[PDB]
């Protein structure tokens, strides 16, 4: 059951140590400063998150820090790594003696519930009640009469969240970049309000050299029904000349949706007006943002009201991309590909799909009517929902890629590197786990590449793309996705995700030839000490 | 202007480390085992208490977690001593970079609010929901639609206490204890509900071995008004034949009180019914049963409602207060008292004042009638109360000791030690310092004694009791500060603990003198340990 301190050495090892260096010699002295306070307010996402994941996370710190053997500093240090006792990559297996199961339910809901309780409850209440539940940014207690109530996270975590709102007030205050002071001044506001819609909007306004994301946002840590969001932060420094090549992607959107492959009924016909698109560097993450795998990109907000109305802005990760590429990808390509095929793995390739993958976030169904009430495809698909949307993200990233190299204004290189570098990462994201929301979804696209004969194995154990049935192959599963989304079929996610989110003999094959490669990275964040040190106060 | 890591290794070295020890060996195999669960649960209140003190000390606690040089390494025990980067003997000085002052609004207010702030909000209020907002288990916190409001303890800490409730509901299955059982059902249930009252009872009513108090009690960490409680727990094992000799101070509480020297109107005609009182030896104390100072002892609960209708518990660690003696008392005797009246010291002295300070928390005004509304002593004085509060049961504490020494309930061999005794310990409870209620209360004491000639200094610079002068100033006090507690008298009590609550030249002479010896102890919970694995 229980690993040992060398056992658990090496299963923390699992995540290659990164000192992540940013430079900040080009940013004004006033800049580095209000950075300082926007790392220390970023900070704060750290307690918030161990809190929201379990309950009992705070008690077992104060028990592990006690332990000062070498086992137990292993265990202290994968305890932080995994934000909690529980092994991330291993199906979330305890890794510290007297801790119970994971709880699906993290510390979101009420004391004693079960997820049927909970269920029953909301749907006994009047219709605005139900969507204040069920909503992102409240939890769900027990009150004093034993009745089921909502607390707004404004109040569940007001202390702290009132001196990261004070933070990030002290750097509006320094900053000569306007837009940063408009988002730190409103999103401050937001903690302390819980309407977070006018600092969504200055966010996605940001044109500034620091680029900070922070609050509430993602709800796969709500294993019962992925409605509750976590706290996180990552804060970065615009790289400006990849930014800029990017911008054109924002006026493909609109094209695309209009050509998705599903009924023409289905499809929006008109996006939210902004869809930003920003490249930074990261030099710090902090809660929902710093557990297990890291984070390589992402596209915010989730909150539907919002993205309908506005739109949704994308950052993509560079100097974290660059490390998993360097670090996972290519020595993963070099067990998974056969040799004719490694050639064609580029980062140029990986970056892009990345790049895809979070603008079909923003593309495809989210609100929706089902059974003649109006809801979200989150809502409707429920604990399901993450999954099947990381696997719609990456297959119609792919349908997306393609259509754009046909139109040219991708290059034509991505023709012979787009598919195999995307093959060799489906044996990066699947040893995230497969109850990881990412790692299932590729399992299912990869298994729909082999049922569909789009990739095949080989005698050596190598698997390969077969490129005459790729572009079908991930144009129906875009299909079956997006249309499944937009039913709201629940039942139907379910049961794909139960017969084709596993891992296959073939690729468990690979898997054990690639227990010498690390899985993801594990980052110190050495740039953001310096900072708060230098910079702080 | 911080400490570097050998001189904060010497500031926590004030505190004695002590290995606590306790013989549970004549417990039965399930009472250890329930006794674990209690331990367990116990556990969580370290935590919790963390998070009332201040909101910035979860994060804080990360960044001491990351830093292992010598410097790190003291910063982090010296901030889980004193849960949090203030030192709870210099006057909450940072020992930690980047800190603001202490809070005194704690985690228990609303984010951005100013005490006028919340005065003013709560005057607002309907009377109905003013004791609400003004009582021991509600947050305060701004909501959405921009207004103050109310959360329950059982919501705003809901997660943490249904764990503790869920090893405390494994403790009452294991124990064979039929009153532990109740109890340890009790307070699970009150801890999700809010509503203490049947679990206190059933708190008083525990006769058993084990003697676990856990839960939100005591309101010094509300530095504004004294109106919010913090989670603790002090889980021991009894001592049978010295909670038997204590036995019969129960039937002496009414006629104490019938006889405190105030206006016979202010006097309680009939005191709560129960008046248990327990030796045990300590084995864990958590949350704001584990900050600096250690308890000795104490008088729960403190709800005034339940205080008044059913009675108060009290409780004396016997082995904690046995450490203080020998490790701080007895060497602070050496220097402060005059070498003729150090045999005069003992620990019977020590214990039964400690004893009678418990009772006479007790005793005196609690409910009162202040401009037309009916509140408590406690919440008319606000954050002056807990100062006053502890001078009282002191003071009336000597006034209760002699009175039974009279009567010839207590041995006339403590007519020679109680107030020598008493002497050197107000040496001792000064070091806690000003700020802190215990000492700020025995400055106002050895300074009302220094005025009135029941104590003098002497050329060498030592204390020495003046007997003829000495219970005739403790009568004199003692009518002070009940009086001014029956008039719930916020103004004077200010003025008081200003003027008097100050460490004089002469008592900073002997402290200087005193740079060696404790201040307190570290209690390392060996048992405890050994049982929760
Ligand atoms: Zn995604
Ligand atoms: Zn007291």
């Amino acid at each position: 059951r229980l690993p040992d301190a060398p056992t658990l050495k090496r299963m923390t090892a699992r995540f290659a140590p990164v000192d992540v260096k940013v430079d900040v010699s080009k940013l004004p002295d006033a800049e580095k400063r209000a950075l300082a306070k926007i790392l220390q307010a970023a900070k704060i996402m750290d307690p918030l998150f161990l809190s929201q994941a379990w309950a009992g996370n705070p008690t077992l710190l104060l028990d592990l820090v006690e332990d000062t053997t070498p086992l137990g500093k292993e265990r202290l240090h994968a305890f932080l790594l995994n934000k909690g006792p529980w092994s991330r990559l291993d199906e979330a297996k305890p890794f510290i003696p007297g801790v119970p199961p994971k709880p699906d339910e993290g510390n979101f809901y009420p004391a004693g519930a079960t997820k049927a309780e909970v269920e029953a409850w909301v749907k006994s209440l009047p219709e605005a009640q139900q969507h204040a539940a069920t909503g992102f940014f409240t939890t769900v207690r027990k009150g004093p009469d034993g009745k089921f109530l909502t607390v707004p996270y404004s109040v569940e975590y007001q202390g702290e969240l009132g001196m990261a709102a004070k933070l990030l007030r002290e750097a509006a205050a320094l900053t000569q970049q306007s837009t940063l002071k408009r988002f730190l001044e409103t999103r401050a506001e937001a903690f302390l309000s819980n309407d977070y819609y006018a600092s969504e909007v200055a966010w996605m306004e940001l044109d500034a050299s620091v680029e900070p994301t922070i609050g509430p946002y993602e709800v796969y840590e709500d294993g019962w029904f992925n409605y509750k969001a976590a706290f996180e932060a990552f804060i970065g420094v615009r790289d400006e000349a990849e930014t800029q090549k990017l911008a054109k992607f924002s006026a493909e959107l609109q094209e695309l949706e209009n050509n998705l492959p599903i009924e023409p009924a289905l499809r929006n016909p008109k996006l939210g007006a902004l869809a930003p698109i920003r490249v930074i560097n990261s030099l710090y993450s902090s809660g929902d943002g710093n557990r297990g795998v890291q984070t390589a990109a992402y596209n915010l907000p989730n909150d539907e009201r919002v993205a309908a109305e506005k739109g949704t802005k994308r950052v993509m990760l560079k100097n974290i991309q660059e490390a998993k590429f360097q670090r996972v990808l290519v020595p993963i390509a070099k067990v998974a590909l056969p040799a004719k095929d490694r050639k064609d793995v580029s980062f140029d390739a990986f970056f892009t799909h990345i790049l895809m993958h979070e603008l079909m976030h923003g593309l495809g169904p989210h609100n929706v009517t089902v059974a003649g009430k109006q809801t979200t495809v989150r809502q409707a698909l429920q604990a399901s929902s993450s999954a099947i949307e990381e696997a719609k993200a990456d297959i119609s990233g792919l349908w997306a890629l393609q259509r754009l190299v046909d139109k040219g204004t991708l290059d034509k290189e991505l023709q012979r590197t787009m598919y195999t570098t995307f093959l060799a990462s489906a044996f990066r994201s699947i040893r995230f786990g497969i109850d990881e929301a990412h790692g299932k979804g590729i399992a299912l696209q990869l298994n729909h590449f082999l049922d569909t004969g789009a990739v095949k194995v080989n005698a050596d154990g190598t698997f390969e793309v077969v490129p005459d049935k790729m572009q079908a192959s991930v144009t129906s599963l875009t299909n079956q996705l997006m249309s499944l989304q937009a039913k709201g079929d629940r039942a139907a996610a379910e049961e794909l995700l139960a017969k084709q989110g596993v891992v296959r003999p073939s690729v468990q094959k690979v898997l054990e030839k690639l227990k010498n490669v690390p899985v993801d990275i594990e980052p110190r964040y050495v740039t953001a000490e310096s900072l708060v040190k230098d910079f702080g106060a």
